[PDB]
């Protein structure tokens, strides 16, 4: 059909499972055509994404074997894409362009994981290995990010106070969500004090490795309704995906990084056009936060403050907290209420999902103490890979 | 940009090589830029496919980056796409839609991969754990095509030798090719007193190991005519594009094996549909053929012969070669003019893109020693991964 909605999710728990990439994803995909009144018999395609503690050949199709989706109901699409956080909302894009151009009404993406049971020097050799030719100290991915965190801080004022203020604010957002991984809060101290894992990005600024899947199912607007029909918040309309791109790892100077390097707006910018809606209009804003560079980055682009002024806005939201509670209340900070990669938990290719998990929630009415009041109506999502390398975002929105 | 074109091609030598994946991708990127009288500037969008010599996460990204395809002017999304060797067509597709919403001007799809420098042992390893969990004895891959050749010799009453002329009439096509890794012909008793690997494929049943990468420039007709500008098979309109899907590997059982698994049918259909054209329409035909069961099942899906008749259609066309020289004549065997993976030679992932470069060769009366006369105005062409667990059919047409 031409409006098409999430119309289904399923997930398994977050943590350390002791369970295979394969067991994940199928526990999820079983969870999410629950969810959405669905048989495996009424999917029509399945996009997937690839796993760094167990990767495999055609994942999605590996998956979709191992998970017993053939024999099918016809013609069965099925596709893995590779743009590492960016990756779910990338195949949340190309879900609606099967249900759009009609080669396939309802669309499974699927994202699995287990790099927290993969065991830290695995992980570290498998993440490493990655980013070959990058010219990265190891570890590879936070030294790279630490890269763009030393150019932030001399081109833009930014403070590493500020930097270290990213993980508070996603600790105070975690412990209102059971499930997420950290439970207790930090302090700015804490976080200060931490094992210094790069130059100016401690243990604390860094992503929450995790096991982890999650599925959704995309469907088109029409066909659902006849077969298995808040379901506006609940099964949010996509009301766009856009995506953008830029280098596997910075340059080698340190310098002669440049503002257009960084992706994230133009894929920002892309989604607003489609969905005929702005930033002014969103009220729920799930983030990309693999570093603390990562999410500052991130509030810029979208539209949430100026570009250069990313620092000042966790510190106003920091310092809100302070005289405050320091209580975080989400109606101030509409980001990321589940902790995101820092304190929700990161499987790899995964933890973008989260964001879109959260969107529902809060969009559900489904986010218990981490409400948004007033309920948002319209939310933003963003998926990030490599090294600000993949930039994708969704808009979704409860009603039309 | 209504009407869309491969505006592009550039490949590099195949063989064993002494070069690394990223030189090759690089040298053929380059190699099509050239060929569309175009720079990296001009490019809006990088599509490619994993590499079995260089696995490498995000691989595309990798690719424009070692490349230096940053920084970058005006918009330039990447992706990584993984349908096993049906890859360069999955991405053909992908590399049309991003030119349709306008998300992309210009298109590179690249494919590179070096799996003959790599080493007959590496081949064999990463080649059977792609078939992890599958329970196929080793080496796998051939394996499992030789399962579904047998439920043809039992289904269908297939019988060897049928099997066994696939790459005699490969070899024969090969040997006009100066590109292809097999310059003399095969005899059908010497391909059937070939070294037994799997109870019905023997040593020269199967692909020839080679280094290479081709890339594909895609862009818009009046695009290409109003930025930039034999104007139409060299650079011919990609017609339409279609998938379908199956499982990564068989059930192992044989009995378990039924018509309804091959997906080439349901992706030749869309093709043609989408077209609107039909087999009529098209007199070449570059088929992806890694196993003679692949080449006999494809002829049967896309039209040239009824269901279960493949070996037959084979033993037809062998048996009028030795009526000839024994002389095999293009015109009353059009399909795969180059030699196929057979015979011409097969990167993994890559050699869907020979079918596509064969196919523009033949459009644009320029296939030499293996010229089709009347020039062609129309081709299908049709890659496989896995074990038929992919299927991607493209139409390409000279002028409209």
């Amino acid at each position: 059909s031409q409006v098409v909605r999430i119309v289904g999710v399923g997930r398994t728990g977050i943590g350390k499972l002791h369970k295979s990439v394969d067991e994940l994803a199928a526990s999820a995909l079983k969870c999410a055509l629950v969810d959405a009144n669905m048989k495996q018999c009424d999917l029509q395609a399945l996009i997937a994404v690839p796993s760094l503690a167990s990767p495999q050949f055609m994942q999605a199709h590996h998956i979709a074997t191992v998970a017993g989706l053939f024999p099918t109901k016809g013609k069965f699409i099925v596709r893995t894409v590779d743009t590492g956080g960016a990756g779910p909302i990338t195949a949340l894009g190309m879900a609606v362009d099967l249900v759009r151009t009609r080669c396939a009404e309802t669309v499974a993406v699927i994202a699995a994981d287990a790099v927290l049971s993969m065991g830290s020097g695995a992980f570290a050799e498998r993440s490493n290995a990655s980013l070959r030719r990058s010219g990265l100290p190891e570890p590879c991915i936070p030294h790279g990010y630490d890269r763009y965190a030393q150019w932030y801080m001399s081109r833009y004022g930014l403070k590493r106070e500020q930097l270290a203020m990213v993980p508070v604010l996603m600790s105070k957002m975690a412990e209102r969500h059971p499930e997420a991984m950290c439970q207790k809060a930090y302090t700015l101290d804490e976080v200060l004090h931490s094992r210094c894992v790069a130059p100016v990005t401690n243990l604390l600024e860094c992503a929450r490795r995790a096991d982890g899947a999650v599925a959704l199912i995309v469907s088109g607007e029409a066909h659902y309704a006849e077969h298995f029909a808040h379901l506006g918040g609940s099964k949010p309309i996509i009301a766009s995906v856009a995506e953008a791109s830029g280098p596997l790892f910075p340059p080698g100077s340190s310098d002669d990084i440049v503002p257009d390097i960084f992706s994230c707006r133009h894929a920002a910018r892309d989604a607003f056009l489609s969905a005929n809606l702005n930033v002014g209009d969103i009220h729920f804003f799930g983030l990309y936060d693999c570093f603390p560079i990562c999410l500052i980055q991130a509030v810029e682009a979208v539209g949430l403050c100026p570009e250069g002024k990313g620092g000042e806005f966790m510190e106003t939201a920091y310092n809100e907290m302070l005289n405050n509670g320091g209580v975080l209340d989400p109606s101030k900070f509409p980001i990321n209420t589940h902790g995101g990669l820092q304190c929700f938990g990161a499987p790899w290719e995964v933890p973008a999902m989260y964001n879109i998990t959260e969107a529902i929630a809060q969009l559900s009415e489904e986010a218990g103490d981490r409400q948004l009041t007033p309920v948002p109506k319209r939310a933003l999502v963003y998926g990030n890979g490599g090294i600000f390398s993949a930039s994708s975002v969704a808009i979704l929105i409860s009603d039309l």
